[PDB]
C-alpha cells in the first residue's frame, strides 16, 4: 500500500531516532550494523524495517565534503526485486539507513544448506535478478560483487537484491575479464557476474578458481569454461553466451540489453509481466522466525 505512493515520488523521507523502536541487532559486518526496527508514527506506523548504521569516519571525503553515497546511490532505486531506502538521517557520528526487512534469509544460506539449486529455481531467481540489474542499469548503476549473500529472500520466496554492492557505472572470482584488465565495471560486467552466480547456484562451485589471485585472474582471462554435462542445452547455451570474454559479444551487452536475456531459450517458460507483478509463485518458500512456521502442532 505504501509502495504505490513511493512509486510516484523519488528518494527517502526525512526521519529522526524518536520515530523508531529498536527490537534487536540482526547483524554486524565490515559494512556496519543492522537493527530490526519498528516505525512508531505516520502512514506506515508499526511497520518493521531493517536499520543499517554506518560510522561517518568510514565515509569518503571528496572536495573537503564527507560524502554519503550509501544514502544517495539509492535515490532513484525503486523496483520490487531490490531493497528500498525508506528513510535516512544522521547523528553527529552516524548515518542511519532504513530499508526493507526480509525474513527469509539470503541465497548464500539456502545454497550452503542445499548444495545446489535445480534449473527451475535458478530460472526463477535469475529472471527476477535480470529485472533488478536492468533497473539499476537504466540509472547508470552497476553491481560490484553480485554474490548469493547479496540476494535476500522475503517470506513468500521472492528475491530482494541488497544495496551493499551498488556503485555508479571485491571478490576476484566474480570479476569479468575486462574488470581483471582494469577496464572498469560496466553493465556488461554485471552480466558476466550474473553468469558466475548462475554457475554457482547450479553446481555449488565457482567457474574460475585458482591456487592464488594470479591463477584465478589468468583463468578468468584465458581458461575455457568447464561445462557441466548434467545441465540442459538451454542452461549451457546461457552460460556460454554470458561467459564471452569480449564484453561486446556477451548476452545482455547488445543494443537491446536485458531483452537479449529475456528472449533466451533458458527463460522461455517465464511470463515477464506476471514475474514483475509477483504473480509467479516462487518454487521455494523459506523458513522464517514467525511462530506459524516454528511451532509444532497436534490438532
Ligand atoms: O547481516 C544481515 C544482512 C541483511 C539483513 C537484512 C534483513 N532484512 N533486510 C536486511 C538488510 C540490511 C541492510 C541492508 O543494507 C539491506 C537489507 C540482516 C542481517
Amino acid at each position: 500500500e505504501i509502495a504505490i505512493t513511493h512509486h510516484v515520488k523519488e528518494g527517502h523521507e526525512k526521519a529522526d531516532p524518536s520515530q523508531f523502536e529498536l527490537l534487536k541487532v540482526l547483524g554486524q559486518g565490515s559494512f556496519g550494523k543492522v537493527f530490526l526496527v519498528k516505525k512508531i508514527s505516520g502512514s506506515d506506523a508499526r511497520q518493521l524495517y531493517a536499520m543499517k548504521v554506518l560510522k561517518k569516519a568510514t565515509l569518503k571525503v571528496r572536495d573537503r565534503v564527507r560524502t554519503k553515497m550509501e544514502r544517495d546511490i539509492l535515490v532513484e532505486v525503486n523496483h520490487p526485486f531490490i531493497v528500498k531506502l525508506h528513510y535516512a538521517f544522521q547523528t553527529e557520528g552516524k548515518l542511519y539507513l532504513i530499508l526493507d526487512f526480509l525474513r527469509g534469509g539470503d541465497l548464500f544460506t539456502r545454497l550452503s544448506k542445499e548444495v545446489m539449486f535445480t534449473e527451475e529455481d535458478v530460472k526463477f531467481y535469475l529472471a527476477e535478478l535480470a529485472l533488478a540489474l536492468d533497473h539499476l542499469h537504466s540509472l547508470g548503476i552497476i553491481y560490484r560483487d553480485l554474490k548469493p549473500e547479496n540476494i535476500l529472500l522475503d517470506e513468500e520466496g521472492h528475491i530482494k537484491l541488497t544495496d551493499f554492492g551498488l556503485s555508479k557505472e571485491g571478490t576476484v572470482e566474480y570479476m569479468a575479464p575486462e574488470v581483471v584488465n582494469r577496464r572498469g565495471h560496466t553493465q556488461s560486467a554485471d552480466w558476466w557476474s550474473f553468469g558466475v552466480l548462475m554457475f554457482e547456484m547450479l553446481t555449488g562451485t565457482l567457474p574460475f578458481q585458482g591456487k592464488d589471485r594470479k591463477e584465478t585472474m589468468t583463468m578468468i582471462l584465458k581458461a575455457k569454461l568447464g561445462m557441466p554435462q548434467f545441465l540442459s542445452p538451454e542452461a549451457q547455451s546461457l552460460l556460454r553466451m554470458l561467459f564471452k570474454r569480449n564484453p561486446a559479444n556477451r548476452l545482455g551487452a547488445g543494443p537491446d540489453g536485458v531483452e537479449e536475456i529475456k528472449r533466451h531459450s533458458f527463460f522461455s517458460t517465464i511470463d515477464w509481466n506476471k514475474l514483475y507483478r509477483r504473480e509467479i509463485h516462487p518454487p521455494f518458500k523459506p523458513a522464517t522466525g514467525r511462530p506459524e512456521d516454528t511451532f509444532y502442532f497436534d490438532p
